[PDB]
């Protein structure tokens, strides 16, 4: 059957902004999963996780009797597909029970792993997500095995469908670098926003990049890709060595014995796949990675055994049974014990990927001191589990049930908490007649609240305007924020705000962090006047401000807008189209289709486009709130050409005179173009939309403005 | 970016239930159109339609001054996409605005005549839709022309993205038949569904079979996609000859002039494509089919000349200018005026198709007789383009305004006026008590219902419940309702059905059509009753029975089921894999795939499968109401094999011992294998679900019984 997708395989793709539809949810639409999940029994599920550790099923041995090894793997694997660069990927939505991610080589069998799940995820039922289930059965594995985990929160919803991410261009699983679709140029530099060495991996290649068995090399991909992560050196180190404290790794006989992926098996595999003809195909028979290798002398118990070996022996390359490359303890008796036969013993063994921890020189000195520390290594390996687990989860609002942490770490871009009374209607209805008596512009007003609330993104849930970060390194320095104008924006607000507090009694305040929104609020309003129109804009007060120190500045930077197109703005020339950046960008604030429309129409005629440009900005009524830019957009009057200058930025000239009326960019006159999208403009281009396309506006400024609003939630 | 599709390509799509999100749809939930249509002026939209016809504008100067041709083939070709196979297509929905429509071949340049259309759009907003506004125009056009239609009615809802139809394998424009993707086999059999001869065409070649100019073997095409549209031979003449009284072709130049199609066109040409390097690229110079035809002495204006041409001259082969075959009146006068300059004048021109309404035998006595009677061929024509341009649009209670013809027609599968009061809740009530004490089963009630209620499709809105047909001819005797059992319970219900009637007093009756609807209500709630739950399942009362003589046999047949998965049911072998089907019938039937999913689930331990096959029965309280399938399909204890008779049908066998548990279809296997659909059945399939599952079948179930009660919207 050929699609759309064929014909025309480079038109924008806008099915990514309605995943997530309530047409494919099987729960109702007023199911509140945070609701069924504090009602569970959170210590009855542990206790049956417990048992199930020991609970070997004949389909799938559990390796020395106890499957906590291949449970903190799927754990690990559910949240090590996420990126910083966009936020997307991690455990925050169980994608991995989901295509691709179900069928990648690197979580092979971790269909297996799910499988044994099912009967404990069908007892609890919706009080449970798997998203959930997945992480808190890691953490149980690392418990049974006697290790004491820093916590746990619960409240990740499931989804069903796959997330649309771009993953790679490769057309060929694990393909090795410098092909025709290379995700690697230069000086081995991996592409924004992949976050690993090749296509279908979690992070690295085991045997090393493109296969060469060179720990030294290996070094370099995993700091790359686990940087890319949000782990540095000592996180990556405590992670690695960790995880290789238990268990082992799959590989007993060639790799041409094990069949199809589970998105290409037979209907009769129900759902499973890597089906084995190896054998028994299975347990002592397994094969996974190809690769032959058992960390440590009990791989069912926590120790300090993994450094003990790392630097305990010299290693010599050898080859595992199905070909891979690994490596073996130069003259060591054989001390790790076999996972199935108590008669066998088996010489101390480690992937490339092991030996970095111990050949890069910078590792090397973190492996030593968590060698002779091995306290230190426990706490720092517990934090980064819990960082890892938890990365995409959001602001600690959002963190459920009774093993949540107390302390508050940095990672998470805390908020503190408001210990006093807030404003009022009142009082809002007082601060917005200040905010126009000051003389800020609606064009100021509208850019520095958007500037502050668009950094939000739904993949990982961090940014938004709580926390007033607009004003800290390094947001109030970003070019797409117009350092300049913001700091005289923010100066006035911040009189604002010392006044008004300081007439206050009872210790009522206002935080910068509202002020910015309120005041965004009342230049909206303000344009709606302007126009004509008397309109309420709804605020609801509550955010703080966060400190500099309760900011991370390189964590931060992943934040950073380069493309924006509700601003109209490019940092520099991209790969991709515009306006794939900008339903890109749509997507991440949660945006529909006719909301993403709503918005840029109205942005443009308020002033929010960066460095005043007239780009897209058409109407003769700036700074007031009018469906101008889909009525002009759409003037068939006009004709549309590329620039001599510039082939992304457009003339638009009268078709009788031949007279300039606009100018536009790509992303403006997309929604003259694309048909699904010029559908969405007719509507609010109408003569009778003027109101429909206020009312929206309000709403989706309002979204917006309260994305990560999860105290309220 | 690779995607799901790309790495498992014949994957099941599900996509295609989830089209119609709300995400997607600009206007509020509670949009009615019905409403904003009744209050339109539609006198006022016709007058300004009626001044478009005569209002060239320069970037596409009208044909002899006027634009009536070109919107004749615009409506006519957004009604033409029509299949009475699936009932996809037709006009119902305006997706000639949508890909790929808008840029098939045989769509080139109307992307100017709906850009025409924009400024009256606008003018009148949400109260015409698009889809109306297609044909509207299409008739304002013929009346402004001269001649007098049957009739319009408005209701046709706007669409916000295309919809997944298979349009045919081809991976090339236009491709001619043989290929590696053929639409062809056989003695020249044209593979159902499809409607037309080459990808991107409306029905047949101009030129003739694959290119070859020969108009005897052209009206067999012509003759074979007309009937796929519900077109009969006197329909077939009416339309061919009344569209081409009017206005012209377009080929003044080659076609290599052309560019690129508006789905692969630049940002700068805002949805319009085909931009022409041919002198002035419009007008005198347009190329659209590459052909250069005009057909009558008076382009603008009703007449009988092309029957006056086609019969009173003799026909050349000849060329266009683009190379096209074409036909030219041997030894005539050029008396046929030119669409631009006064002083030019040409002579009679056919095409090969036009030439089969005279070398056809048959088509012949129809051509004669309409050549000979123009009033005859008039009303023919009328007739035809009313049930051509409304084919689509379902029972007559959706037909809004005030030019609905009051005569019914046999094509719209009339349903007669109810006269009489309606049940009411006491009496519902009884008449499920009634039908539970006849003896009839479970199983037998829900087997009836769910018959005769399955007819319904959303892609044409035929079909359903209303009507009673499920008692006449054909469908009393489709293999699929299982025509002796069918008999057995149809008499008893009309047993009492006489009864209960025979006992009212003030003219209360019920009809045998919501009676069958009734005891399928009656046999849910004894189901859920005997799971041990109390239940009310929703009944509205108000459809009427229509007799034989009411009811196109022949017509009829289209609905037909061959494949029910809901009933597990295939008529015979086909290409595509049953489950496949199975979600085209849910698509049909407006479902998600959860309501796919429960839905099944339930009729599976109802005993509603044809023959009472076992064949996902997973229960051991067959007609029960219980959530069975779910919890027994995906238990692991049990193993899944195909069988040696047939690969088709799978045994399921305890894992441990061995013993034979349960037979499925790949239909029944489809939830335990697709991982999207697994996660569906998981939920109904979880312990604490057994409510959730009842309440989600029984709302699913009502939703079926009403697919066709637009009486009640
Ligand atoms: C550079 C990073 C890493 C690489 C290249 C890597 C590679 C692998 C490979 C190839 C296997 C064998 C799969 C099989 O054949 O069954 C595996 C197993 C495992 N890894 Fe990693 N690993 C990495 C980091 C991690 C981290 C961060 C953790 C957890 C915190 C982890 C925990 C595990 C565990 C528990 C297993 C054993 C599974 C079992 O017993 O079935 N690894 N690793
Ligand atoms: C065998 C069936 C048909 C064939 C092959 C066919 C073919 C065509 C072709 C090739 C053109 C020229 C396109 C261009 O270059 O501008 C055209 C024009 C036209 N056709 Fe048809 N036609 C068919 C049936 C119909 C029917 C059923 C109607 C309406 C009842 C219709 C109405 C028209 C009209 C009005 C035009 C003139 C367009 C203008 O003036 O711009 N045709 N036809
Ligand atoms: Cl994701
Ligand atoms: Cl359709
Ligand atoms: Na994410
Ligand atoms: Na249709």
């Amino acid at each position: 059957g050929t699609s759309n997708r064929d014909w025309w395989p480079n038109q924008l793709d806008l099915s990514i902004l309605h995943r997530h539809s309530s047409l494919s949810d099987p729960m109702g639409k007023d199911f509140n999963y945070a609701q069924a999940f504090e009602k569970l029994d959170l210590a009855a599920v542990k206790r049956d996780l417990h048992a199930l550790m020991t609970t070997s099923q004949d389909w799938w041995p559990a390796d020395f009797g106890h499957y906590g090894g291949l449970f903190i793997r799927m754990a690990w694997h559910s949240a090590g597909t996420y990126r910083t660069a966009d936020g997307r990927g991690g455990a925050g939505e169980g994608q991995q029970r989901f295509a691709p991610l179900n069928s990648w080589p690197d979580n092979a069998n971790l269909d297996k792993a799910r499988r044994l799940l099912w009967p404990i995820k069908q007892k609890y039922g919706r009080a449970i997500s798997w998203a959930d289930l997945l992480i808190l059965t890691g953490n149980v594995a690392l418990e049974s095995m006697g290790f004491k985990t820093f916590g746990f929160a619960g409240g990740r919803a499931d989804t069903w469908e796959p997330e649309d991410v771009y993953w790679g261009s490769e057309k060929i699983w694990l393909e090795l670098s410098g092909g025709p679709n290379s995700r690697y140029s230069g000086d081995r530099q991996l592409e924004n926003p992949l976050a690993a060495v090749q296509m279908g991996l979690i992070y690295v290649n085991p045997e090393g990049p493109d296969g060469n068995p060179d720990p030294v090399a290996a070094a370099r991909d995993i700091r790359d890709t686990f940087a890319r992560m949000a782990m540095n050196d000592e996180e990556t180190v405590a992670l690695i060595a960790g995880g290789h404290t238990f268990g082992k790794t799959h590989g007993a006989g060639p790799a041409s014995n094990v069949g199809a992926e589970p998105e290409a098996a037979g209907i009769e595999a129900q759902g499973l796949g890597w089906k084995s003809a190896y054998r028994t195909g299975k347990g002592a028979d397994a094969i996974t990675s190809g690769l032959e290798v058992t960390w440590t002398t009990t791989p069912t118990q926590w120790s300090h055994n993994f450094f003990e070996n790392l630097f305990g022996y010299e290693w010599e390359l050898t080859k595992s049974p199905a070909g891979a490359h690994q490596w073996v303890a130069k003259g060591a008796d054989a001390v790790i014990p076999d996972a199935f036969d108590p008669s066998k013993k088996h010489r101390p063994t480690m992937l490339t990927t092991d030996l970095s921890l111990r050949f890069d020189p910078a590792y090397e000195k973190i492996s030593r001191r968590f060698h002779e520390n091995p306290e230190q290594f426990a706490d720092a390996f517990a934090r980064a589990w819990f960082k890892l687990t938890h990365r995409d989860m959001g602001p600690r609002a959002r963190y459920l049930g009774p093993e949540v942490p107390a302390e508050v770490l940095l990672w998470q871009d805390p908020i503190p908490a408001v210990d006093h009374p807030l404003i009022d209607a009142a009082d809002a209805a007082e601060l917005k007649a200040k905010v126009l008596a000051s003389g800020l512009t609606v064009s100021q007003l509208v850019s520095t609240a958007w500037a502050a609330a668009s950094t939000f993104r739904g993949s990982d849930k961090r940014g938004g305007a709580n926390g007033a970060r607009i004003r800290l390194a390094p947001q109030k320095d970003w070019e797409a924020n117009q350092p300049e104008q913001l700091a005289a924006v923010l100066e006035t607000l911040e009189a604002i705000r010392t006044a008004f507090n300081g007439a206050q009694r009872g210790g009522k305040q206002v935080s910068l962090a509202d002020l910015i929104v309120l005041a965004g609020c009342a230049g909206v309003e303000q344009a709606a006047k302007n126009a004509g129109h008397a309109v309420t804009v709804p605020f609801a007060p509550g955010r703080a401000d966060a400190s500099q120190e309760q900011t991370d500045v390189e964590s931060m930077a992943v934040l950073e807008p380069v493309a924006d197109g509700f601003r109209n703005y490019l940092k520099g020339k991209y790969r991709v189209p515009a306006e794939v950046l900008l339903v890109d960008k749509a997507q991440l604030l949660t945006l529909s289709a006719p909301e993403m429309t709503v918005l840029l129409g109205g942005l443009r005629v308020l002033g929010a486009n960066v460095g005043q440009s007239r780009h897209g900005v058409f109407t003769a009524r700036e700074q007031a709130l009018t469906n101008d830019f889909f009525v002009n957009l759409l003037d068939m009057g006009t004709e549309w050409k590329p620039t001599a200058a510039d082939a992304d930025v457009f003339e638009g000239r009268d078709r009788a005179t031949g007279e300039l009326k606009w100018t536009g960019t790509r992303v403006d006159l997309v929604f003259g173009s694309h048909s699904q999208l010029r559908a969405l403009a007719e509507v609010y281009g109408s003569a009778d939309a003027q109101e429909k396309f206020v009312r929206d506006f309000v709403a989706v400024w309002n979204k917006v403005m309260n994305l990560d609003r999860f105290d309220l939630a």
